[PDB]
RNA sequence: GCAGACUUAAAUCUGC
């Protein structure tokens, strides 16, 4: 009964398009409770989780009377089909890999639906709680119980067979499913991830200072902290550098999902039409990937930040009208800091001028900095 | 229609 339920589920789950599916309990998650209390007062959290821990780490109070949690993970793919060319006169930013393609929000939103579609078709009253990086409970903390994979050094949920490259999202059932065995570490003593982490936002292996992690600075609507400016690079949303110097990752290319096929020219844009886009454009061009969430405003921040980068003096022009006219202070902002970085002394003069209006005090020391930059 | 804010992609509010 329950037993053949369970298979039943796998075979559907597979020929639905779910690459991995595993099995764990509504038990509480004791463990990470703690850590988070721990993360907390270290300050190393992101403050983009649920506040609330106790719905974090009790399936139970998600879903009254739970039996267990059904896990998903999907692969995506991580090579780019005939990428294009950036160059001195066009230069291109660049989306990490969890945002090529059709917003994994949606894809596996979708997955789960069908999923708790086939339970309640059958038996009643199978009652049901699914949840996508949005929902309570920490997706990695249920991948790793139920087998999907092990918990890797640079934080990341890692499979054997598709590597860090995967999406995941679980489902929480009434079911008392069998549970499955959590697999084993292959990490060994490597630590390339730890080496390569250009912030060393991997305090330890498996530990994370959020506030340092570039993927996480990348998506904040505020001004980017001196400090990190100079290790963003053309980064426009997150980062895949403790994934792409991952051995477990080597070979691992799967593109077993269409949807999720990155389309070159908006998953590697040129950064200056990104500068004076306008709002049906991006939500016509960009609207369906993960990386934008937040809006257009921390995407043309890291493009601005990303031509101070590459010292795109053509992109002097365009970020001058936007350190006048813009109505963002952090457009406006680093826009100036931006013009003084790249280094043509001609647009001082624009500098001052800006100064002399700007009534946003943040915005104001941003011109300031970039006026200094620009006498050096 | 355009723009901004906000929580988060269409909802709410503001400006042209
Ligand atoms: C907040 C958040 C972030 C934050 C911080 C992430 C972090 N490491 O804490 C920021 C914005 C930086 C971020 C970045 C990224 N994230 Co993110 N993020 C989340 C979110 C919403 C919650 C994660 C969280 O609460 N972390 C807090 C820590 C404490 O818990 P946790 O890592 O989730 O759980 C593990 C630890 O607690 C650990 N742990 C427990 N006890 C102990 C004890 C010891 C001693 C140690 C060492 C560890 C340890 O074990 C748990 C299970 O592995 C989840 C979705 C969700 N709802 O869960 C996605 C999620 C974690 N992110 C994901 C992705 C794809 C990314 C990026 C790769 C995106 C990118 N390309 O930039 C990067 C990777 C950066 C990295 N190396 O972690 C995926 C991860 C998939 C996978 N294969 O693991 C998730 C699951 C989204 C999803 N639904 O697919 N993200
Ligand atoms: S995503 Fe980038 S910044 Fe964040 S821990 Fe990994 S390598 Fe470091
Ligand atoms: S780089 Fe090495 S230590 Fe880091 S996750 Fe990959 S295998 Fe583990």
């Amino acid at each position: 009964n329950v037993y053949q339920l369970k298979e039943e589920l796998i075979e559907y789950a597979k020929s639905i398009g779910v690459d991995k599916i595993g099995f764990t309990t509504a038990d509480t998650f004791d463990s990470l409770k703690d850590r988070l209390i721990l993360q907390e007062s270290l300050g190393y959290l992101s403050g983009f989780e649920e506040p609330d821990i106790e719905k974090r780490v009790t399936p139970k109070l998600l879903l009254p009377k739970a039996k267990s949690i059904v896990a998903i993970a999907l692969a995506y793919p991580s090579r780019m089909k005939d990428a294009p060319r950036s160059t001195r006169t066009e230069r291109r930013g660049i989306f990490c890999r969890a945002s090529w393609g059709k917003d994994y929000h949606d894809v596996l939103r979708e997955k789960l639906d069908l999923l708790e579609d086939f339970l309640k078709s059958k038996h009643e009253d199978i009652r049901t709680k699914s949840m996508v990086d949005t929902g309570e409970l920490s997706d990695r903390a249920v991948a790793e119980r139920a087998g999907i994979g092990f918990s890797a050094k640079n934080c990341m949920i890692t499979t054997p067979e598709y590597g860090s490259y995967v999406y995941l999202a679980e489902m929480i059932t009434n079911i008392p499913f069998e549970p499955d065995v959590p697999i084993e570490d292959m990490c060994g003593s490597c630590t390339k991830c730890l080496d390569a982490c250009p912030t060393g936002a991997l305090v330890n292996p498996g530990q994370l200072n959020a506030q340092r992690c570039i993927s996480f600075l990348t998506q904040t609507k505020g001004f980017l902290p001196d400090e990190f400016r100079t290790k963003i690079g053309n980064r426009l949303y997150g980062c895949d550098t403790c994934q792409t110097v991952c051995p477990l990752n080597k070979g691992k290319d799967f593109h077993l999902h269409p949807e999720m096929e990155p389309d070159p020219e908006i998953a590697k844009p040129l950064l200056k039409p990104l500068l004076a886009i306008s709002n049906r454009e991006f939500k016509e061009k960009f609207g369906h990937v993960s990386g934008s969430w937040r809006g257009k405003k921390p995407i043309q921040r890291n493009a601005i930040l990303a031509l101070a980068h590459f010292k795109d003096a053509s992109a002097l022009p365009e970020l001058t009208e936007l350190m006048h006219k813009d109505p963002r202070p952090v457009i406006r902002g680093t826009a100036a800091w931006a013009i003084g970085k790249i280094g043509d002394p001609a647009y001082a003069e624009e500098l001052e001028k800006a100064l002399e209006k700007e009534k946003d005090e943040e915005a104001k020391l941003e011109i300031e900095k970039g006026i200094e930059l620009l006498k050096a």
